[PDB]
């Protein structure tokens, strides 16, 4: 049974569309495909759905980009739907606007900046090779369970100085943050609340132990950056370290699954990467354009008209980032990966002050993964008649990716 809310007085009937971000129409065909169904040639730039507590959805890339770049008009005070979940959400600094946001972002950047991430290349490669070597000679693997859910998690837990055996419990918390269970706004709010609490419970002892610590791990490094000349307060630290874990353990895992399903179906594209290693390197951003996974929100700060649409203070707008990268008004033949595409502009990492702090790490993990994968398994396909299983929500997910190849 689908939970509906009535439209508020300012929402006109002609803008209503029945879109369920947590179970998109057509999702069985793919997450990206399902979002693209919403972006028809004449669909309005902003549409309102009665599902998920009632909210707007931006349907074109230019709006998504603008909204992310405009924190004074579209606040991060709520960035999740349903509203109840967004109000429960307590991660730092994603819940903050400038100026409060900026010293926390500075702190994160001390740990995640490009120069720091470059130092991690060898560690990341070692992890990728070890995993791949486990099945390269076999001729098959279930890529989800055997690689994409393993590689980025081992990388991040190592970087954060955390035990690899915590992967399961942290993954379960992540799932309930980005794809909270429930079929009512209130149920989903309770799910997210519980997940966010689990994260705080996990991180609290780590923070206490690493304040003033001598560890060289990511958490000690970021935790001990002063905020306005003083140690970071406990409340902020909980949200910050939890966010690092959430970002570190969910997004790349799911990105890789979508990417690999596509590559398994496009052997010509794989072959280009194999024949031209610089095309691979230079082509990774095209992959980010093509395989967006985040659909999150902003809070309308003031009554306004935006792209011909009347918005009220407190309205939530969902930003399905796939609808920037895959917008046919921005990219010709948007569903094809063209490694030589000159303009790859996208909002896969959002825009504005919150533009992903992990983007350098994400790019490196993907680059290294592809390099070490193709070195060892140069050709591969999706098992005949296999059907991946798709999930939509704040972060998309995919499972069941059985790959096959002739061992080299
Ligand atoms: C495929 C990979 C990734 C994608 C698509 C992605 C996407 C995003 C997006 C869209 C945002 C903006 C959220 C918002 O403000 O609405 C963001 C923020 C963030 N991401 Fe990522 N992310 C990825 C990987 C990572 C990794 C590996 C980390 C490592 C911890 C990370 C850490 C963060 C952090 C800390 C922020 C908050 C930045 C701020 O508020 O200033 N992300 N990410
Ligand atoms: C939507 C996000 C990708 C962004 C960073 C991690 C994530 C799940 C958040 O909580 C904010
Ligand atoms: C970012 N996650």
């Amino acid at each position: 049974q689908k939970h509906r809310v009535a439209p508020p007085p300012h929402v006109p009937g002609h803008l209503i569309r029945e879109i369920d971000a947590y179970d998109l129409d057509g999702l069985e065909q793919g997450f990206h495909e399902a979002w693209k169904r919403v972006q028809q040639p004449d669909t309005p730039p902003l549409v309102w759905t009665p599902f998920t507590g009632g909210h707007w959805i931006a349907t074109r890339g230019t709006l998504i980009d603008e909204i992310y770049r405009s924190p004074e008009r579209f606040s991060s005070r709520v960035i999740w739907v349903p509203r109840e979940a967004g109000e429960a959400y307590d991660m730092v600094p994603t819940k903050l606007d400038p100026p409060e946001h900026t010293p926390y972002r500075k702190a994160i950047d001390k740990g995640l900046n490009l120069a720091e991430i470059r130092k991690l290349e060898d560690q990341i490669r070692t992890i990728a090779v070890e995993i791949i070597e486990g099945f390269a000679d076999r001729g098959h693997c279930e890529f989800g369970s055997e690689f994409s859910t393993v590689f980025p998690v081992r990388v991040f837990l190592a970087l954060a100085g955390l035990p690899v055996e915590d992967a399961t419990k942290l993954g379960l918390l992540a799932n309930e943050m980005t794809r909270p269970s429930g079929n009512t706004p209130e149920e989903q709010g309770r799910s997210l609340e519980a997940a966010n609490k689990g994260f705080f419970e996990y991180v609290a002892p780590i923070i206490a132990a690493r304040r003033g610590g001598s560890g060289t791990d990511l958490i000690t490094r970021i935790l001990n950056v002063e905020i306005d000349g003083k140690p970071m307060p406990d409340d902020r630290a909980l949200g910050l370290v939890s966010l690092l874990l959430l970002g570190g353990l969910d997004t790349v895992v799911n990105f890789l699954g979508f990417m690999m399903i596509y590559l398994s179906r496009h052997p010509e594209t794989v072959a280009e990467m194999r024949r031209e290693p610089l095309k691979l390197q230079r082509g990774v951003e095209e992959l980010f354009r093509r395989f967006a996974v985040v659909s999150d929100a902003r809070y309308v700060v003031s009554d306004m008209e935006f792209h011909g649409t009347m918005l009220k203070e407190g309205d939530l707008i969902l930003l399905p980032t796939a609808l920037h990268g895959l917008d046919d008004r921005h990219h010709d033949d948007p569903m094809t990966v063209d490694l030589s595409r000159r303009d790859v502009t996208h909002s896969t990492f959002a825009q504005g002050p919150h533009r992903c702090a992990g983007m350098h790490l994400a790019r490196l993990e993907v680059t290294v993964m592809l390099q070490e994968w193709l070195a060892r398994i140069p050709e591969f396909r999706l098992k005949d008649r296999a059907v991946p299983i798709y999930h939509s929500g704040i972060v998309a997910a995919v499972e069941n990716i059985p790959l096959e190849w002739e061992p080299q």
